[PDB]
């Protein structure tokens, strides 16, 4: 729908920042749409991913980074608020050590941080949604 | 580009047909993005699909089909044509005992009928690539 997807935007997160996306998937979830967000240290889409989110509606969510070039630890979880068929608001908060994912208001997610959120220089938002609204939080020194 | 993604037509197959695809994927392939072909038995999305094809580039390829609602024995192949930030034209012709697929004019997949090709009504082609054509012959009795 309104905004384009892939989605890309420059970006600079730190304690306090917050990532927050309304969107909705292009299929039911019998067809096991997916959903990803990344956050890279470059606006180069082959750049290194500080915090990699990946869900495949109705089955798993799965997060990484990947550190010069290379997939590092992957941690998977079962957990899945997202409803079928629905809407969605995922909210991403940079707290002291680790990423919270919100998920319609619901904390689902979390992170640890292996690279500092300082490194990161871009957002990628991509797969099969549609998206209404992303935004960075930048009210914090 | 070009054609909307995700991409549904209604199609009616039989022995001798071709369904040619032309697309680029949206992603370079260190983030490994998909490409989906669904040859569907009605025009409703969570329909059974007699012959589900699906790619993740750079890595490996999955076969299915899901009949009552249910997935089946998935086959798997790591033979991978697709070139890292090209396009591609993809052909599947239904041959008497199962499907063949071309990827730039090389045989590289094929699955046998699980279902009679005249049960599909519909094929989608949707995930991260963009299409420039999508054709379905129609010549034969």
């Amino acid at each position: 729908s309104l905004l384009p997807v892939p989605y890309t935007e420059a970006a600079s997160l730190s304690t306090g920042s917050t990532v927050t996306i309304k969107g909705r998937p292009l299929a039911c979830f019998l067809n096991e749409p997916y959903l990803q967000v990344d956050f890279h240290t470059e606006m180069k889409e082959e750049s290194d991913i500080v915090f990699h989110f990946q869900v495949c509606f109705g089955r798993r969510v799965v997060m990484n980074s990947r550190e010069y070039g290379a997939a590092k630890q992957q941690v998977e979880s079962k957990n899945m608020p997202f409803q079928d068929g629905q809407e969605f608001e995922l909210s991403i908060s940079v707290l002291p050590d680790k990423y919270q994912v919100m998920v319609n208001g619901q904390s689902s997610y979390t992170f640890d941080h292996r690279i500092k959120p300082e490194a990161v220089k871009m957002v990628q938002v991509w797969r099969d949604i549609s998206l209404t609204k992303f935004n960075v939080s930048y009210l914090k020194r």
